[PDB]
Formats: C-alpha cells, sequence, structure tokens
C-alpha cells in the first residue's frame, strides 16, 4: 500500500471525506465503513461524505450497518459507483443522499432478492425462511421508496439477477447522474 507526516494512501483521502467500500461486505469492511462514516461525522457534521462503491455485495445484516448509519449520520452520504455495485453493494449505492447518487459511465448494476441458507430441523429451517423473507420485504420496500419505483415493480425486477448499465440505474431511479467528467 503507498504511503503518502507519512500518512497511507487510502488515509490521506480520508482527509478529504472519501471512504472507499472496494471490496465484499461483510463485518471486517463494514466496521471500517461505519467507523469512517462516524470519524468523518465528529470532524465536521456538515461536510458531505464521499463513499465510492466497487463491490460485489455481501452479508445482508453487515451491509445494513453501512446503510442505517448512513441514514443516522447528520453528514449527506454521497455514493459514487466504479467498476460495479452489485446485491448489497448496489443498494448501500441507492441508499446515499437523494440528488448526488453518482456512477461512472462503464460501471455494473446489478439487483436481485437476498441470498441465504438454513440447515436443520424442519423447525429450525421455518424459522429462518420466514427470516429471509421479512428480508426480502423489507429491502423491497426501501428500493422502491429510494427508486421512486412501484412495490410491485421492484418484485418483478429483483426475482432473478438484474444488470444494468449505469445510464439503465439512472432511469431505473437508483442512480441521481452519470458523469464521464468532473
Ligand atoms: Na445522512
Amino acid at each position: 500500500v503507498p504511503v503518502v507526516r507519512s500518512y497511507d494512501i487510502f488515509s490521506r483521502l480520508l482527509k478529504d471525506r472519501i471512504i472507499f467500500l472496494g471490496d465484499q461486505v461483510n463485518d471486517a469492511t463494514a466496521g471500517l465503513i461505519v467507523a469512517q462514516l462516524l470519524f468523518l461525522e465528529a470532524e465536521d457534521p456538515d461536510k458531505d461524505i464521499h463513499l465510492y462503491i466497487n463491490s460485489p455485495g455481501g452479508s445482508i445484516t453487515s451491509g445494513m450497518a453501512i446503510y442505517d448509519t448512513m441514514q443516522y449520520i447528520k453528514p449527506d452520504v454521497s455514493t459514487i459507483c466504479i467498476g460495479m455495485a452489485a446485491s448489497m453493494g448496489a443498494f448501500l449505492l441507492a441508499a446515499g443522499a437523494k440528488g448526488k447518487r453518482l456512477a461512472l459511465p462503464n460501471s455494473e448494476i446489478m439487483i436481485h432478492q437476498p441470498l441465504g441458507g438454513a440447515q436443520g430441523q424442519a423447525t429450525d429451517i421455518e424459522i429462518h425462511a420466514k427470516r429471509i423473507l421479512k428480508i426480502k420485504e423489507t429491502l423491497n420496500e426501501i428500493l422502491s421508496e429510494r427508486t421512486g419505483q412501484p412495490l410491485e415493480k421492484i418484485k418483478m425486477d429483483t426475482e432473478r439477477d438484474n444488470f444494468m448499465s449505469a445510464l439503465e440505474a439512472k432511469e431505473y431511479g437508483l442512480i441521481d447522474e452519470v458523469f464521464t467528467k468532473r
């Protein structure tokens, strides 16, 4: 990792209120994101946050920790998609402050329904099946309110993997802008 009185390259950009989610969503990365989000709020509760997203998704609970923290903190959290934002990556992309959700022209967006599993007694399988169904309905209702789409349309569009271009994600309502240059 490159260094820059001697920061590292990712902490030097943290001074410019830039955070990177360029990895899978899990308890380790989401812990760093939350810690960076909380810290940047304590530094300045009104200056915007710039969260670059290049993530294929991951753990739903880890992602909801990022989501709720983004809404919990005072600063607007602008989200920029580079490369790919899929599943919980795309969800956190659509969760940025409305009007400041960007994506570069060749970035890949993908939304789908939750993934999970359950093995054991039939009773425990039902308990976990109902849990992931509530999570699916919760995420759909949040996606609908953040894109403007009707709830039933989000349902049909997330049953299977749904790949979109940056322009298609803008018209759909997942992002607000598609910039090639500044
Ligand atoms: Na916020």
